[PDB]
């Protein structure tokens, strides 16, 4: 309705509102326990089967759905049982986030920056488009941040700083011989390109980053560019030149090659080459080849290769008419 697009089927929204309830609200001490002095938590954990945290003053991460989980889930015991120091922790950790964010709009992977790939703009984990989407709820007052937890002029920097990110993720979108497609799932955060991360992680449009991507540009007013953009985005998830037809990923085959064949079925690749937009394969060596069974047998059982990555933007662009 006018420029908005509904949030009903959002895989953003959906992971923010899942995040809410993510754990027991008995573990919300436990969780608060962990989170650092400057607002952010420290690493991803498992608060179903750790102990008591003792805070800290390392580095806030956004790796593996850190600081953005937490806070979406602290915010919601915060409106359900009103402890303020619950609501203290969600204004440090929103304030972890601006903090963090490069004059580009681009969010790194770890805050205060450690140097190596964490300094860059980090889509990985669906990081920096999952923490826009956060801030931007924040900004609009969604639930669970309905509450005292913000005041307006927090509102207003937040605003700011998902303009910023908006602007970053429309400058790095990929264009393949002169046409956009997605985003690798880091790039640098001043000069907008692709970057590698781990030794197996190139540089190469990322199959698996670029659907939170796309669902936080979905979230957003739909401009002219913006539309341009998400459409340009899903149109190449939907290409028989990105998906393999009649294959899916089956991760329990692994030992020797997951990718098989399958009837009714689509398979994207996490990774495709920038240029040719041919899904590949890397190892610990930092090398790059195109079959999965000449890989390291650890990396083949250890990361997953691709998946339905696809099938959860295709079908929300499909209900929302961008097609």
């Amino acid at each position: 309705t006018g420029r908005m697009l509904t949030l009903d089927g959002n895989p953003a929204a959906n992971w923010l509102n899942n995040a809410r309830t993510k754990w027991s609200a008995s573990r919300a001490d436990v969780v608060l326990s962990y989170q650092q002095n400057n607002g952010g938590w420290p690493k991803n954990l498992d608060y179903n089967s750790v102990g008591n945290g003792g805070g800290g003053n390392e580095s806030g991460t956004i790796d593996n759905g850190a600081t953005i989980t937490e806070m979406v889930f602290l915010a919601e015991v915060y409106k359900s049982g009103g402890n303020t120091k619950y609501r203290d922790a969600v204004r440090k950790a929103a304030n972890f986030l601006v903090n963090s964010q490069y004059s580009t709009g681009a969010l790194p992977q770890f805050y205060p920056l450690k140097g190596g790939y964490s300094d860059h703009a980090t889509f990985n984990d669906n990081g920096m488009a999952y923490a826009l989407t956060v801030l931007d709820f924040a900004a609009n007052k969604r639930a669970p941040f309905d509450t005292d937890v913000f005041s307006d002029n927090d509102r207003t920097r937040f605003k700011t700083a998902v303009t910023k990110g908006t602007d970053y993720i429309l400058k790095a979108q990929w264009k393949q011989n002169g046409v956009l497609t997605v985003w690798c799932a880091q790039h640098g955060a001043l000069d907008y390109q692709p970057k590698k991360a781990r030794a197996y992680e190139l540089e190469s449009l990322s199959g698996s980053e670029s659907v939170g991507v796309l669902a936080f540009l979905m979230t957003q007013p739909q401009t002219a560019e913006i539309e341009q953009a998400v459409r340009a985005g899903v149109a190449w998830f939907n290409s028989p030149r990105t998906y393999l037809e009649g294959y899916t990923y089956d991760s329990s085959l692994a030992a020797t090659n997951p990718i098989v064949p399958r009837a009714g079925s689509k398979m994207w690749y996490r990774f495709y080459d920038l240029n040719t937009n041919r899904g590949f394969f890397s190892d610990r060596d930092g090398s790059k080849f195109y079959d999965i069974t000449q890989m390291s047998l650890e990396r083949r059982t250890g990361y997953s290769w691709g998946g339905n990555y696809g099938t959860s933007i295709i079908n929300f662009a499909q209900k929302v008419g961008y097609l």
